């Protein structure tokens, strides 16, 4: 259900002082030698700025390519930081409509205000390494992700040790991957950053804070280890902190507050960042663990131990100072620890979520969709920041026997698709709540179809369901959605206590659950910008509210579209003329096939509740998995 405009851009990503050049395909897939017609309207919001056009004569089955100048959106013409929509409607000589997509736009200073961060990974048919053979099939995913305005990208596991994480070699082992002993070529990751920046994107080079791997030698004095304070799963008290599988150490821990560790790790990723031309340093730890210095290693006094958690934002503040050029973050898993890192001087906010972590919300697992919205809140309410995701869907996970211990390793077994209304469902409840989902990953991978990958476990090479053309394509228009609505999305937007509801046309209120921790229900919830309201319409109609469908298809995620509904929204406060003039600019929006990020009026009624107040009635004509009602006030 694609179509064939083919809409492309020279960027990912521009400055307000450059030129946008894009280029669309014309074609008469009619019987007639006529005129066909490409539009481009240009929105900001629900303002159409321009119009862009270019008409062409074309014999049947003729097709045109638009040349470098023909459609150009010229420097100094949309505002920074913003976010807009090119809808696109190709016609005939007769004004049918023979094709219709569109695209957004993103400008914007750098990624760091509306991060959009897929992830860069080995290739599980050649032992998960990254290869300069592979270069062609990384060029198609990353010209993709290119067209979906994608700004930075996380490489993952590029790196040779984590003391040691790119040299100046043509090759090296991976010792540390014991299960599939990958390798790299390093022209091949240099050309993969190199064609990132082509786009404008940065890219991200992942490496351990504090570790080194334990085969090597010690790259500094005892002195500068932690220890353990009590005995547990990295060691005995008193021993320096490991992480071992099986009886054996693969890594040791040094101790954030050495200055010794500060000045090598530090100097350390800026060679290799300057060795692989990478543009900043994705962050991880090992997990946290209450320890003790060398010079206390002995002691058995809690108040002479510390958790490393609690050193970790004074640590990144020693790293931002000595990589002033770089981009810098770190993964908090489960975000445990954002009131400890709030100050922090990171320049995004990423955190690895797992179903099986302590909400946001409170005592109960992270294990819904509402319980995703509750931690983007929790980091914007914090930092300010948009909070990045990572939250693997499915997971397909095997005993010895291939027994599937979940219902998405029956999928694996059946050899079938991710199923792309969960995957879509967890990237709305992510974005719509203000975050982005951490989901899409160019990996050379053969089970991604010619497409792009989604990230299914921690270790991101993996792909073992496939990834249909249909969730390659909602996978595309998602993204537009979240470029070109990021303004109203996560720009100085926050939750509003206003509370609307959902109802059908036949008497139902389908709004149950504001939380959005049940499902079974249209979870309605509005947030308040500058100017204007936001509702989030999230559709669980039969379906549950778990973001990750460990179940796969044993569990339908599709939920009941839904048409006609009303959504009701009080406006207490307001006086009727300003209602009434609201009324007149209530607009919708979704990702969803019917409108592919395209914006309708809607109409829309005022009430008034027993005081005179008044309440907006609004229609609303479909729900398949997310509208946003736009609301300007």
């Amino acid at each position: 259900n694609g179509n064939m405009i083919n809409l492309t851009t020279d960027k990912a990503v521009y400055q307000a002082g450059e030129a946008v050049h894009l280029n669309l395909t014309l074609n008469n897939t009619t019987s007639l030698a006529q005129n066909i017609t490409a539009t481009a309207e240009v929105y900001s919001l629900e303002n159409k700025l321009k119009t862009l056009q270019y008409t062409k004569y074309l014999l049947p089955n003729e097709s045109y390519t638009t040349q470098k100048g023909e459609f150009v959106i010229p420097a100094n013409s949309l505002a920074n930081n913003r976010g807009y929509l090119l809808k696109v409607n190709i016609s005939d000589s007769q004004n049918n409509i023979l094709e219709q997509g569109n695209r957004a736009i993103a400008v914007e200073d750098d990624w760091r205000t509306f991060p959009r961060y897929a992830a860069i990974g080995g290739s599980q048919k050649d032992n998960n390494s990254v290869l300069t053979k592979n270069l062609p099939d990384y060029y198609r995913e990353l010209e993709q992700m290119k067209n979906m305005n994608i700004n930075s990208y996380f490489f993952y596991d590029v790196y040779k040790s984590a003391t040691n994480p790119f040299p100046n070699v043509p090759k090296f082992d991976q010792s540390w991957n014991w299960w599939s002993h990958s390798q790299v070529e390093t022209d091949a990751v240099k050309a993969l950053v190199n064609r990132v920046h082509q786009t404008g994107a940065v890219a991200m080079l992942y490496n351990m804070i504090l570790a080194q791997n334990a085969n090597e030698t010690a790259v500094l004095p005892d002195t500068e280890y932690i220890y353990n304070y009590e005995t547990g799963g990295y060691g005995q008290n008193g021993q320096v902190m490991t992480y071992s599988i099986d009886d054996k150490p693969l890594q040791y821990y040094y101790n954030p507050l050495s200055k010794s560790w500060q000045n090598y790790i530090s100097n350390a990723m800026a060679q290799a960042m300057k060795n692989g031309g990478f543009d900043g340093w994705q962050g991880d730890t090992i997990g946290d663990n209450r320890v003790l210095s060398h010079n206390q290693k002995d002691s058995r006094d809690i108040a002479h131990s510390f958790m490393l958690s609690d050193v970790y934002a004074e640590f990144l503040n020693k790293m931002k100072e000595k990589l002033p050029q770089y981009y810098l973050t770190l993964n908090d898993v489960n975000g445990e620890n954002i009131s400890k890192l709030a100050n922090s001087k990171q320049d995004v906010i990423y955190n690895e979520l797992w179903p099986f972590g302590t909400s946001a919300l409170g005592n109960r697992p992270q294990e819904s969709y509402g319980d995703l919205k509750a931690r983007v809140d929790q980091v914007r309410q914090a930092t300010g920041k948009s909070l990045i995701v990572g939250a693997y869907m499915e997971e397909p996970k095997f005993d010895d026997n291939r027994i599937p211990l979940n219902g998405a390793a029956r999928d694996v077994l059946a050899s079938a698709t991710y199923q792309t209304d969960a995957v879509l469902l967890t990237t709305a409840a992510i974005a719509a709540a203000g975050g982005y989902h951490m989901s899409l990953a160019a990996l050379a991978n053969p089970n991604d179809g010619g497409g792009v990958g989604v990230l299914e476990t921690a270790y991101y090479p993996t792909q073992s369901l496939k990834v249909s053309k249909e969730l390659n394509r909602k996978n595309y228009h998602y993204q537009q959605f979240i470029t070109a609505y990021e303004n109203l999305l996560r720009d100085k937007v926050e939750n509003d206590s206003a509370e609307p509801q959902t109802f059908t046309a036949n008497g139902r209120q389908l709004s149950q659950d504001a939380l959005g921790i049940n499902g079974d229900q249209v979870w309605t919830y509005a947030k308040k910008g500058n100017d204007f309201r936001t509702i989030q319409l999230l559709n669980l109609m039969g379906i549950t509210s778990d973001w990750k469908n460990e179940d796969g298809y044993e569990n339908n995620k599709t939920p009941d579209e839904q048409t006609n509904l009303l959504v009701t929204y009080p406006l207490t406060g307001v006086s009727m003329a300003e209602a009434d003039r609201i009324a007149k600019q209530v607009y919708l929006t979704s990702p969803d096939d019917w409108l592919q990020s395209s914006m309708i009026s809607l109409a829309t009624q005022v009430k008034t509740n027993e005081n005179g107040d008044p309440v907006l009635y609004i229609q609303v004509p479909r729900l398949t998995l997310w509208d946003m009602i736009y609301i300007l006030e």
